[PDB]
């Protein structure tokens, strides 16, 4: 196959030596298309075929954010680009398997969707309260997305705004959504480092479901932490929601009494993604998506 001997050339080339018959390739992909491949030493590989020009800033903050992870955590990995140019990026496969990976919309999961393991929970709570403290100020020159508390609270104002005047919102779900935001006690008084997309496509779970790895940071930024829970809440639950919750805070992450009640409320916000998705990509489906959860 000429795809096949076009991946072994581009390794070559950045020094990577690969098993042929070891090359899977993910389906593009917009901005790049994954390869799988294990290098001669045995290795594990990811590989990012880019799909697109401007490579390197367009992946700037989703390496400034990785660069972080690597540099301050411990309870888990993420991907550490030791190939990173504008005709490549490539890093060592993390441990472990997606704890349930979208359907190509389900989950195919991994675990028992109907008995998740409590270390599931428990692992991530560590790993999302060791992430939100990572100190990012320290950094000379981040060029994240960068919220305070109140930052954070009139942006989400702000794109409420933007999203009602391209599609409306159902009156019920504006009144539910303006609420939210005009109560001072549910909002957090502290922001974090925040993964952005956390889900179980991209949590990498042992055989015991810790959680050991997170993959595809481009969705970080500094803001509120909350959008790291929202995956419990809509795969596992009020019960899973809270399990984090609850591991979260024991551990030391930054807890506030309505914590739980927030990150609710910002589920019940989530057309708003859904319509910000469906505005920069075009996919059909994802506007029929947005109007529905829009109840409009
Ligand atoms: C429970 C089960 C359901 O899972 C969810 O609700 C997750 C927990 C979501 O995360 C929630 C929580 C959230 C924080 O993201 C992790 C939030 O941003 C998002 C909108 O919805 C997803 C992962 C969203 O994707 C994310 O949508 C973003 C718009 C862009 C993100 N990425 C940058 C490409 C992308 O991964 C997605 C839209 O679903 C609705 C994916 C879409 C394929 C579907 O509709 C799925 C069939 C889902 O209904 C689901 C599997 O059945
Ligand atoms: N097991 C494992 N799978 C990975 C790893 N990196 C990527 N993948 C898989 O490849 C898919 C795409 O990678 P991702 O970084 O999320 O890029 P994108 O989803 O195409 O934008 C993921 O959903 C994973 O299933 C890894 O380190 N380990
Ligand atoms: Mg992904
Ligand atoms: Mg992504």
């Amino acid at each position: 196959s000429k795809d096949i001997k076009q991946v072994i050339e581009i390794a070559k080339k950045h020094n990577l030596f690969l098993k042929e018959e070891t090359i899977q390739f993910n389906e593009s992909g917009l901005d790049f298309q994954a390869v799988f491949a294990q290098d001669n030493n045995g290795i594990d590989w990811v590989l990012r075929l880019p799909r697109r020009e401007d490579v390197m800033p367009r992946t700037k903050v989703e390496k400034q954010a990785l660069d972080l992870v690597n540099k301050y955590a411990i309870s888990f990995q993420a991907p550490n680009w030791i190939i990173y140019t504008e005709e490549l990026i490539a890093y060592k496969k993390l441990d472990g398997v997606p704890a349930g990976t979208i359907d190509h919309g389900n989950y195919i999961w991994e675990i028992d969707i109907n008995n998740v393991p409590e270390l599931f929970h428990k692992s991530l709570g560590r790993v999302l309260a060791e992430l939100h403290s990572i100190p990012s100020n320290k950094a000379a020159a981040l060029d994240l997305v960068v919220h305070t508390p109140e930052e954070a609270r009139m942006s989400m104002k702000q794109r409420m705004d933007a999203v009602r005047a391209k599609f409306g919102v159902g009156e019920n779900l504006w009144n539910r959504w303006q609420a939210w935001l005009n109560d001072d006690d549910m909002w957090p008084k502290k922001t974090g480092l925040i993964h952005g997309d956390v889900h179980a496509g991209h949590t990498m779970i042992d055989k015991d479901a810790n959680v050991t790895g997170l993959i595809d940071w481009t969705e970080a930024k500094v803001t509120d932490v909350s959008h790291d829970f929202i995956f419990n809440y809509r795969a596992f639950g009020e019960e899973g929601l809270e399990a984090l919750i609850l591991a979260y805070k024991e551990i030391g992450g930054y807890y506030w009494p309505k914590m739980k009640e927030h990150i609710i409320e910002l589920n019940a916000a989530y057309p708003v993604s859904i319509a910000e998705f469906a505005l920069v990509s075009g996919i059909e489906e994802y506007e029929q998506m947005a109007k529905e959860a829009l109840e409009v």
